[PDB]
């Protein structure tokens, strides 16, 4: 916003001689006009540039400050900085959808909503959307949409809605580690339906990826899904020994306590 | 370059609103107008946000096309690859930087050019910008200098501009990742060097970060490295075995082949 005649005070290496108000432009008063634009360097594109990159600067500082708070776990942080942010007018179809998006999840995680309110709301943003920016971001409110119902037991339709998710894959494989989310999450689901035949190939896919994208990230979870897949149905104690190594490792004690208790 | 009149098309959704040649827009046969641009949607960054989005959405394909390669370590086609772009005539100052940054590595690497012509074909990229995209593409360059003193002996030099990295990694620590990838190369010459005390901290270091930022990208080659610093027998044994875990699960088995003769 201010980055417009920010770099032009330094381009300059004459500020009185460009043809009064010139002045202002350096500071960030005022957006300059259409014919006085043209004007200067007189490319035309890169003063315009300039306020995309600086944009998204922050925009990114943003969307990574919602990152950080959601491994925290500091929902009620998210909700507020969320509301914050969106009480200041401001007019983005694909940051404003991100922003609602945290918003109706962080109330239905902080229990404010229902989890068909929620799930109504999410919708409207995934139906009504015109996205050129990031693409993945309505994949991620689909799998938000989806892994919520979980504890809600409507995971026959949720399963649906992951395999959704399977097709948009193969569609340029840019992001393999929202494929581990997802691919965990569908796992997840069909061992709570109690269905151990394709729970085992979809952590055996995810965990296939992990190794190729060098992320250990949901790789601990995913093992100890395995040695729970195996175990209803040598091979079991391979992937048990597997994720209780990394748990330690990546300072991961809650998950630890509840490892001990499944071994013996 | 065709996506000025491409969602334009699709906005209609009005035809005949001149106030002939306005039909070309939506092919993209020549840019629009300055006074033409003015008479759409009546925004008039949403026109020009576009170009950018479509820009960076080819250029990271580009950016992300020469990884997988490096990882390949098929040189000459990226080398071949990063000629025919810069080939074609295009200005833009951060994207050429790159493009030359990876064609004097590559004939570097495939042997085309002398280790000290590299470094000033690389200082004079360095010595000379105006970065306004990707803050990290210079300590990339001088991660490639300093690099490229290992297998040259000036290593204390080396060290030097290593040092030089960690002073601009407290000043917005946005790529952990890259961290990683320098941290490695600090503790792999301080080890070369015989300097056994700060390589074990350099290490530990990079270590702690793997594991808060969950990228096991060099954890078999940090481990390996913590067993080989602290060799010079109960901590040996602890990160001998931690290593040569990730070797395999990885599929790293030429880095595997060199445990062995290394343990008994």
């Amino acid at each position: 916003a201010e980055k417009l005649g920010s770099e032009i005070k330094k381009i300059r290496v004459t500020q009185k001689q460009l043809s009064s108000e010139v002045s202002r432009i350096e500071s960030g008063a005022v957006y300059p006009s259409m014919d006085i634009l043209q004007g200067i360097a007189a490319p035309i594109i890169h003063f315009y540039e300039v306020l995309i990159y600086s944009d998204i600067e922050r925009k990114k500082q943003f969307k990574d400050q919602v990152i950080m708070l959601c491994k925290q776990k500091r929902y009620k942080e998210i909700y507020n900085k969320v509301w914050n942010e969106l009480k200041k007018e401001e007019y983005h179809p694909e940051f404003q959808q991100f922003l609602q998006w945290q918003y109706y999840v962080a109330a239905y995680v902080l229990k404010k909503v229902d989890y068909e309110y929620c799930i109504l709301e999410l919708k409207k943003l995934l139906n009504q959307q015109l996205t050129g920016i990031d693409v993945y971001q309505n994949l991620y409110i689909e799998n938000a949409i989806a892994n919520i119902y979980a504890e809600n037991g409507y995971l026959k339709k949720g399963i649906d809605l992951f395999e959704q998710i399977l097709k948009q894959l193969e569609a340029l494989h840019d992001n393999e580690e929202f494929d581990v989310k997802v691919r965990y999450n569908h796992a997840k689901a069909l061992y709570l339906d109690s269905r151990y035949e394709e729970s085992l190939y979809q952590v055996n896919k995810a965990i296939e990826i992990s190794c190729r994208i060098n992320s250990m990230a949901l790789i601990g979870q995913l093992y100890y899904q395995r040695g729970e897949c195996l175990r209803k149905l040598a091979e079991i104690e391979d992937a048990y020994k597997k994720a209780s190594f990394f748990f330690d490792i990546l300072e991961m004690h809650a998950y630890k306590e509840a490892l001990v208790n499944k071994i013996s």
